[PDB]
């Protein structure tokens, strides 16, 4: 048996049939011999292999392989990479190195100091010692993406490694299982559930770790039970509840005094798989007011720590969300009334106003449609205007990474094929992973792309704003024909210069067969 | 406010009360206006002042706070902070960083590139970007070394920092709990504890997370209800079971085909606190025989990952412990039957066996001895003389670094008072860490000291005799009198050159008030 | 050829001789077979080792090869590689990591993420990805360590690679010859000598990379010929000038602005082979006073980049000095005045003034003497009363780190058997690296070491005191007897309680054929 064999034994032993990279010299000598119950996707930039990747791993709640090319493919993938940290995405990292004899002199295509590349972004990084140690190496790999708090990992191989023999006694790592799938001990929930059973006012606040978990449905049944509002935390990778339930507050501010005031009046605030908390604008004042106290579950020790207030549990959001659910008390307080229709916004027969697409798209998409949104102006209208009923229903770059929800819709979709996967991405930001697009095309991921063109960056004209910042260059970005890139990756290409044309643009690209980009004419503010 | 202050009622309301440092110029702003409450250890040298406080931490089962100087300290103290990762010793590592105006030119002191001194040893390693968010990084410090896999933080802190105005917002840090103790969901525990039941020869190994959790207890709970014979995980840093038990059958062997060969039979070997495992000898074979399954519980996903076989479960040691042996049934199985007395071994009236020293220590020292082993030859004689009945009992370098028991010791004796420490210590290993007998004087800390003198390394001769390696330079130290060196740092010193002489030397340093060193002549292999 | 026979013929054929090292499980197979043209150096501890082979590597101007022990054994180094760094000293550092097969495990004694851990202080730090590797990562460790700017380097070696075939090809390492020795081309040298010979009241500062170069007698030449005043830099680990010559100005202020008024008159200011500058006192103010311009010649780029004024030249100091020596013109203006005579100070019959154990030492120690300073409160007089007319006469810790006069004294007697080597040790220094004086005792090297016991960290009272800083503890290190530890590790015992006592043990250890400790009661300010 040979590296090669057992590593690809090991892999379909740990539930891995799929493969995401981009080749070069050095991942030859693995991707050869490809095993006919494996499948490779192939992106044409390494931002794009690990975006799709990404998407995949999060869809399926599940580790996802990447094979990249050395330093420079690992490079290119280190921006995509960023995201994942803050995703906990279970992200398989490889990368091939040159042979062990030409490491030394620094050949062509030597990954130098390998394992320190990819960092501080990894949960590992590791180059073997020896051949033998490759399969050992990758079960590793595995079992770092897989336990709480989940994330990316690094594998760096000497291409020479794979022909030669494994060790034998490899074949004990095959069916390894690690469980993470941990709750806090019995004394300490009970008085946890006691508190949450005499708090007069409670609060929830949910994070991407919730819908990772599919604890979703388990925190619907704790907010009725506990009849307390619920807000999504700050910088929202995903959704983890139904925003139509009449508990939802939707968004929550990025600001520090925003959230305090927010929560005021609120005895008890239960914070769920979320870091406490993603701010953004800095908007100073108190942490917490007086008489609110927080209580935070979190699969990460770094979140744990870094919280400027309130008390912490680190284990396995699914367990502690379950647990939770079924222990708390039925309240005989009075569920929260559902919030508000949202305004339908002024609209001429002119460019479109983000306000519009959203509700165009709430009408006409499917109850169980995915969403991307990487459309950094619009965020905020697109929380509030979309219903999202089901788990899995949401994605948003998690470190504010431009060039995820390009890949990662191709990603999704590949992995959710019964649901319409729709990525509205800003004509900014549908540039950073655009050659993405050739991939829905060339393995028919019937992925919807929706263009939102205002001809800028806005998100950064508002934040210039913000900052009375004058006389910034390169905000605007005009010039840019998104039906011609979408031909040039064989990408199906639509357009909707007024509601009408967006209408039926929409009901094409649902019944359309393959990949669809709809570049959207919308309002520069 | 000020950041001093702040950071010293953080402290104490995280329930520190104790400084070990080894102070220079960038901590003098730290350390001025010294509370009341808090009391400063001082050791003469980096690797003695974290060897102490790892001795200190490791026997109070807490957070220990140390204090270096820049990189040089940091620097002094790697090998100590090598064992505190191996040991998952909660070590809180501050070290005094120059002026923010001076970093930048490289001043005398200036510790360059801070964060990355300490790595890779450390769980966390930071350098706050202001004087105000230096109260928020001792918070996340605080945390990071007390969650599970607990182990040594480090935290760089600009000496003019301490002075500034503290965050009025950083009282929320002060009573800030955060928990780990989780065990497996009801349901996967279920499926455990019914192949524990089922289990026909069940087998059973222990680690320094079992001692480190007070997980003792607990474990012999569920070896006589499981009825399983029960070993220490090799390069033992602890001791995790009374080892006169008749379930105890000692020091597993470090080797893969002799550990493999151990288990053949054991249809079910529960691990528990333990990595899987730590072999030193390279001597090859079967991870695990055919009929023997492993399942492993750990607090570190490190040890998950890299075990080469059986299943893992990432937890809370005592969480894990305490509910497995409350539901594991009773088996109708016989106990396993206590091991054997010790052979008494020749001794004549000249240098004296280690054998005889251990025998002599068993008679005479008190049942609730705490006992150190730094005296590197004669470990396994040392597992089977010495009868452990109590958690907390014994204590050996986790990652084999020389020169822990000696600091460490005073750590331990500091930390239990009412318990006698005998640290048993090679004539090699003393010296590493020998100017740490100067604290246990200047703070009358009544640690008695054991030197064996063979006047040699006596575990690298048996290394080289294995590796069949001859013309070894640098095996012998002759010429080291360790009464004038205990002296030399005002520690009482006595002799023992025959057994009559031990028995009375050791009645001595019971009885004594203050540290006592015993030089004993031992017999060179 | 293995790879052990070619690595001990590749550090022959670069002129090695000698090992400094602390053994261990991981080195005993490159230990072995010792070749009769190499000696090994014992050291008790890691510190010690490295200090000894620090002083070595200083006095020869050629590198120094150490062996450590993993992980545990460069740790305990890292304090004394800190001052490697600010030294440039040529350190090969060389650690045994466990064999290929047991890395993935984390076997007893594996060096994790290995490269990694004497970061940031090494210019370079390498693991062989193979057996065959090791030669060639030899000959990369001794060229990085040698090429300027010198500094210490890092290898780990698996210890099953010793006994590994060599590929014959690295024969062509064996007799590599690397040069830096390098100086500005013509037409700018010729520009700058043109700004030295046009310039009115040049100024000259000195640091140790001229001593470290032996281009002591060229900056003399360079100091006649422009009749220009010389001090040295601060914070100096090393003497680049006669102490007695008439244009010596004695040691530099460490402050911003004392330094700016000293050079205030000085139309041109040339700086060399010294940081600009390593401040310690924050006295802040100018960098440099209208009508000075500051030109360094440095060996080290970080050097140039970091200095916050002036223009720099990155070459080496033995080239610079020799051809600027050469080129510039002999002034017609006067030779600056000699220093005066230093005051001598009030003494009694009892505890010893610094200022009296210098002017003693300055009498009686031969002219040829070589002088080590680890007593911290005393430098600046030590400074002023010893006459060091010759090269390699001084040495100081380069980046401040106790723990390096002690062992490094060992290593300059053993690099300059002809030469008195006296090590003036403050009794706080002595502790960080006391087993070190074993060595001395165990190849009878004849360093005299002089204890200045003032039973306290006199610098610190100081620096607290400027600060005023109060209620600082562990500044006081009583009960201490350094008779004791020096018969301890078998070396003479001497004391000086009054003059006539140190006159005639100074005069005695002279003569004395073995390593003398003289414990001087001074005067506690
Ligand atoms: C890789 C990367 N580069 C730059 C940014 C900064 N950034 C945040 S939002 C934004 C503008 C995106 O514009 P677009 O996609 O048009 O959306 P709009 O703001 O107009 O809705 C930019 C450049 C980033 N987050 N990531
Ligand atoms: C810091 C460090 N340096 C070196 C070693 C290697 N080492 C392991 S055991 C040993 C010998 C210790 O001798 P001693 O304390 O006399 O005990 P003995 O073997 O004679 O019982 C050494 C040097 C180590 N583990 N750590
Ligand atoms: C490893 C290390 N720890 C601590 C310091 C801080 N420090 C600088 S000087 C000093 C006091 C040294 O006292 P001693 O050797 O007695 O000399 P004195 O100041 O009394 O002359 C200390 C601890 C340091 N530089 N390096
Ligand atoms: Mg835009
Ligand atoms: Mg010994
Ligand atoms: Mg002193």
């Amino acid at each position: 048996a040979s590296v090669h064999g057992t590593t690809y034994e090991l892999l379909r032993r740990q539930g891995i049939d799929t493969v995401f990279g981009n080749p070069g010299s050095n991942e030859l000598p693995f991707l050869k011999d490809f095993p006919e119950d494996f499948r490779y996707i192939l992106a044409l930039q390494e931002a794009c292999v690990v975006g799709i990747a990404d998407g995949y791993a999060q869809a399926s709640r599940k580790p996802a392989f990447i094979n990249l090319h050395s330093a420079a493919g690992t490079g290119n993938a280190m921006g995509a990479l960023s995201n994942a940290r803050t995703s906990h995405s279970p992200l398989i990292v490889t990368a091939g190195q040159q042979t062990r004899a030409m490491i030394g002199v620094e050949a062509g295509e030597t990954n130098v100091d390998a394992a320190n590349l990819p960092r501080p972004l990894v949960k590992w990084s590791y180059e073997p010692a020896s051949a033998a140690e490759v399969p050992h190496a990758m079960s590793r790999a595995i079992h770092m993406a897989s336990m709480a708090p989940q994330g990316p990992v690094y594998l760096s191989v000497p291409y020479d490694d794979w022909d030669k023999d494994a060790d034998p006694q490899s074949h004990h790592l095959f069916d390894r299982h690690v469980s993470s799938s941990v709750r806090l001990n019995d004394q300490d929930l009970d008085i946890l559930v006691k508190a949450l059973n005499s708090a007069s006012n409670p609060a929830i606040v949910l994070g991407p770790d919730v819908d990772a978990a599919n604890a979703n449905a388990d925190c619907v049944m704790l907010a009725e039970r506990l009849k307390a509002p619920v807000w999504v935390a700050p910088s929202a990778p995903r959704c983890p509840f139904p925003t139509r339930h009449p508990c939802f507050r939707g968004l929550m501010p990025a600001g520090i005094a925003a959230i305090s005031q927010l929560l005021e009046g609120h005895d008890v605030v239960l914070v769920i798989g979320a870091p406490v908390f993603r701010y953004h604008q800095y908007d100073p004042g108190q942490y917490l007011k007086p008489g609110t106290r927080l209580i935070s579950v979190t699969c990460d020790p770094l979140e744990a720590a870094r919280a400027p207030m309130g008390d912490a549990i680190v284990a396995d959001i699914g367990a502690m969300a379950s647990a939770l659910a079924n222990l708390v008390e039925e309240s005989s307080r009075q569920l929260p009334t559902a919030a508000p229709e949202p305004a339908k916004v002024d609209q001429d027969a002119g460019r479109l106003h983000p306000e519009t697409v959203f509700d165009t798209l709430n009408d006409m998409a499917p109850e169980n449609a995915i969403y991307l949104n990487e459309s950094t102006s619009t965020t905020a209208q697109m929380w509030q205007r979309l219903n999202m009923r089901n788990p899995g229903s949401y994605y948003f770059c998690a470190a504010g990474g431009l060039g995820f929800a390009l890949p990662a819709a191709i990603g999704v979709q590949l992995a959710e094929p019964e649901r319409q996967v729709i990525a509205v991405i800003g004509d900014g930001s549908a540039n950073y992973s655009i050659s993405a697009l050739w991939t829905a095309a060339q393995y028919n991921i019937p992925t919807i792309f929706v263009i939102m063109n205002n001809g800028t960056y806005g998100m950064l004209r508002w934040f210039a704003g913000v900052l009375e910042a004058e006389n910034v260059p390169g905000l605007d970005v005009p010039g840019i024909d998104f039906r011609a890139l979408a031909k040039g990756y064989g990408v199906q290409a639509l357009k909707a210069d007024n509601l009408e044309q967006l209408k039926g643009s929409l009901q094409e690209a649902l019944s359309a067969k393959g990949p669809v980009l709809i570049e959207v004419s919308t309002v520069s503010p």
